């Protein structure tokens, strides 16, 4: 189910979302708020707003909706009485599972599994989903240290009241221009933008830097081969550097893209250089496809670009899998119960869901169609790069995970406005950076489509 | 709609639910699970597993089912054609909420506001709710001291990297048997059992004793008062000493009664003292109504008892409330977007049967309901203490928030074990307590039903 095209009645936001942001605005900070919308009358790429105005979405919540609004497969699974439960009766699933768990996690997550992960656990979103990576990472650390033996006395009586050894020193590397939550663990990861960090304690753990890649491609093939290598050298001396400084280097968690921080890219060979120098220094391997995840790069994992059989030891996903959770190794398999868990630890409801969304994403091919549909846009991209240079640079993107940068804040900002009040919905990253996340069931005729509206956008710009 | 009484057919687990945990554990430790459900089979007070057998939940998913299962005036919800969006179309809530939105929380949560607390914001879980508590503290007590002076640019850099100045070294302060979430953040402030804190990196915060009172409260009347008042004298100098320490004292968070600590109870007194302490010295006053919120101690948010006008800063909730989130005072509100902030930050779907929930609490007169049933459960507990004192102590509760204690864990664990095959499902906390968390809809003749298949457990025990 699609409509044919947008239809705006208004400027956006309209007044009856000016009047709906008006009133939130008492209850809390509805700043961020772009507008107020009708999802009852949203139906596939397209979001309607309160005021009618029919826009392309191809923001998708912060790439959050997989398959499109109002998807009729999920309306189905809605209306059947056998799933009445699922949506109203919320377990604690930590402890009693209902009997359908295990087969509906086969039919979801168990079925997309990254290579050589075996475990499966369950998380509610993409910040408690990276924390508890964090957690299980340290546990494995010093499970290596204290071998196959017991909890000593010292450390069960200083872990209580937050001390070493009980609680150890331990840090997770992380890379500049990331973003992995915004929890207080999840945060100290997190190198997006001051804003999101500033006045909130945090932990000393390494920072490194993130590849910058020169564009266009073909004509920076060294500079970019050496800019990865040097960050490649910064990342091993820093795990050295804090060996030294005895807060070990436990793991290394890095996007494969990193989003929130300005759709950066690096070489799958980057990766694949990050994932041995990880192992090397026994450091876990965290992967964070929260974003990245859920196929919109032409592959279900982002990762899966790597080409590896040990891509990684822990991978977390959330947003488009419509739940949180992270996959990992058998040899990360918490030794015990009550260490890796809180209450919900996800939600049935969305694996109902999510069991069938994976079932269209497979039934109607849509990890090709993302990467066909990509290229349609990524194409479109580089012939309006080509044709306006004094707007559009650093065309980039995978799949339909693309963008482009901008001279600055305010024209970013700007063409976002102009294109939202035209009908198109994009999102910025970044200072400078306008970002597509197409939810999977955008098909190429909608990066024409765009592409025909935003071309007449930048003549008149 | 609620079944009789319980009637068994195996013991628990059972031969099904073994299988089914037998499956689970390949891809996870399954450890804690209980046993598996037929959540479609529950109803009421009634939770229903796979081999068929029907107990009387008192646990109801470890305090997080408000009116019970498969509650008819949900199921109607769920069955309406209106709402199936809300199931489908998740938001990132924080951008572009729905267009019910604010009515619908005008129906629930600002229908049940704390005392004081205009602000609101909406949570996934518990655990985040508590962290993003403690950041809107931070960022708030930092406010306090940069007054009308602007963010600097030795802290606008620092704060990218991890240090001071832009990431201050400021704490929150927290009680010994507390439990707050498992999150990095919460964690440091959670004082449970080692095995939830042992191996994870924690923060120097200080740590307070928490009352712990002598029973009867009757006969000890001093003694109790004295213990109190030590706490009190305690929590003072800690704030002072980290004041000096100069890792500032932000907030306190505590929660009205401890739960996975051990259930334990202080007085109003107590709390209305805490309160005063806090803003003595500037710290935000921080309650965690988590697992207390939501009726079942005889008033919706526990911190009512204690009858204060100004009872809080900021209060969490979740569980019971489907959501989480935390309401807090206008002067906390943060002065930004994007800083307290995340993708989802709830769901519009549990919003929806929340503010059923409510209506049914108040239409049928739960709280007051909690209270009456809870003095009939104290009452025989009470009763039972007096005719088993060698395994039945410290009797204790509020509404039906009640507990005792049993001389050792495993007389504790055997207690549980006999009285889930008998029919009952209790939940335990601390090391030797058993606890109480029924559900809303738990009435007299449900504590009478378990008053006597316990006391006979108790005699041939
Ligand atoms: C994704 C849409 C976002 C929104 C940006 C923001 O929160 O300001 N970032 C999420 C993110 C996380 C945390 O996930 P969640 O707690 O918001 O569900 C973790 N990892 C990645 C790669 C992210 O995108
Ligand atoms: C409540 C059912 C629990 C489960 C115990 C556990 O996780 O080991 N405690 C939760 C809780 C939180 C954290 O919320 P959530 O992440 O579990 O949803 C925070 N504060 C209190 C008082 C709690 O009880
Ligand atoms: S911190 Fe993930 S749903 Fe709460």
């Amino acid at each position: 189910f699609d409509y044919d095209g947008p239809l705006m009645k208004t400027e956006v936001p309209g007044p009856r979302s000016r009047e709906l942001m008006k009133q939130l605005n008492i209850i809390q900070n509805a700043e961020a708020v772009h507008f107020f919308c009708n999802y009852e009358e949203s139906r596939g790429n397209y979001l309607v707003d309160v005021d009618g105005n029919r826009m392309l979405d191809l923001y998708s919540q912060i790439s959050s909706i997989p398959i499109g609004y109002s998807h009729p497969a999920l309306v189905k699974l809605v209306q059947q009485p056998q799933n009445v439960s699922t949506f109203i009766n919320r377990p604690a699933l930590g402890i009693l599972p209902p009997e359908n768990f295990v087969e509906k996690l086969r039919e979801s997550l168990l079925s997309v599994a990254p290579k050589g992960m075996s475990q499966l656990i369950t998380m509610a979103c993409g910040s408690c989903s990276n924390e508890n990576a964090f957690k299980t990472i340290f546990m494995w650390y010093r499970s290596k240290e204290r071998g196959q033996s017991a909890f000593s006395k010292e450390e069960l009586e200083t872990c209580m009241i937050n001390q070493a050894p009980g609680c150890p020193d331990y840090s997770i590397l992380s890379f500049m221009g990331a973003f992995h939550g915004r929890t207080m663990g999840c945060l100290a990861t997190t190198h997006s933008k001051a804003i999101h960090k500033i006045d909130i304690p945090s932990f000393d753990w390494p920072i490194a830097p993130f590849p910058r890649l020169k564009y266009p491609l073909e004509e920076f093939v060294k500079e970019n081969q050496q800019e990865e290598a040097r960050c490649l050298e910064e990342v091993e001396d820093l795990i050295v550097k804090y060996r030294k400084k005895k807060k070990t280097v436990a793991g290394i968690i890095v996007e494969p893209i990193q989003s929130e921080g300005g759709d950066n890219h690096a070489s799958d060979d980057f990766f694949r250089k990050l994932r041995d120098i990880s192992r090397k220094h026994g450091c876990a391997f965290l992967v964070d496809e929260v974003q990245t995840g859920g196929g919109s790069t032409g592959k279900f994992w982002a990762h899966e670009h790597w080409g590896l059989d040990d891509p990684a030891d822990v991978m977390t996903f959330s947003k488009k899998m419509m739940t949180g959770g992270f996959f990992h190794k058998e040899e990360f398999r918490p030794n015990a119960p009550y260490r890796i868990f809180n209450t919900w630890l996800g939600d049935p409801s969305k694996n109902l869901l999510l069991a069938e969304v994976i079932n269209i994403i497979k039934r109607e091919d849509l990890l090709s169609n993302a990467a066909h549909a990509g290229k349609v846009l990524l194409t479109g991209l580089l012939d309006l790069q080509a044709r306006y240079p004094q707007f559009i640079s650093r065309v980039r993107g995978r799949g339909t995970f693309c963008s482009f940068d901008t001279p600055d804040e305010s024209i970013r900002n700007k063409l976002i406005s102009i294109a939202r009040n035209k009908g198109v919905m994009l999102g910025g990253c970044g200072d400078k950076s306008i970002r597509f996340r197409p939810t999977l069931v955008f098909r190429d005729h909608h990066a024409h489509l765009f592409l025909n509206i935003f071309s007449d956008i930048l003549a008149d710009f």
